[PDB]
């Protein structure tokens, strides 16, 4: 079946320039590898506020990862993950914006720490949520477990902890394999 996937990427002040750039390249690589498939994409940047870098309809109009992300600017603010996931649920996955009703909703969240806000993400729980926590903040099991609440179950599959942003390239594989079974 069809798959509508949204990249929700962290743009807080805790990420270094090169780190932020590696997220961008990850999104581009994934897209290029999935061009001309059942996949349709959208991408939202989150820090303090939520910015839809491109909606599903922008992707359909121009299936060019480089052009779609061309003007992305690292926000350098907070890490409002609750507001971010909720925004994706209500503002991104809409037919008006190009979302397909027959499609499987997938969300790939990339971040380096804990949310600076709070609440619940119940409105986005139907979406297949993969979360990629990266860096020094996720060394212990205790710290890694804070990501569990944003991901699908079990956490053993949907929560991916990387020690470096360099680990992003060697990660595209796993995802698409499990995204449809």
């Amino acid at each position: 079946g069809n798959v509508d996937l949204v990249f929700l990427f962290d743009g807080s002040m805790s990420l270094q320039p090169d780190e932020f750039q590696k997220i961008l390249d990850f999104m581009k690589d994934v897209m290029k590898k999935l061009s001309n498939t059942s996949y349709q994409f959208a991408a939202v940047q989150f820090s303090t506020s939520y910015k839809t870098e491109f909606d599903f309809s922008d992707y359909v109009k121009r299936k060019d990862p480089d052009a779609l992300l061309k003007h992305v600017k690292h926000m350098l603010l907070l890490t409002n993950t609750f507001g971010a996931i909720n925004y994706v649920a209500t503002e991104v996955f809409r037919e008006e914006l190009g979302a397909r009703p027959d499609a499987t909703k997938v969300l790939i969240i990339i971040t380096d720490g804990e949310a600076t806000d709070s609440g619940n993400i119940d409105a986005a729980k139907d979406i297949i949520r993969y979360i990629i926590g990266i860096g020094k903040h996720f060394q212990t099991k205790e710290s890694q477990e804070t990501l569990h609440k944003f991901a699908s179950k079990p956490a053993s599959e949907f929560v991916k902890i990387l020690d470096t942003f360099e680990k992003l390239k060697d990660l595209f594989t796993e995802l698409q394999k499990k995204i449809y079974v």
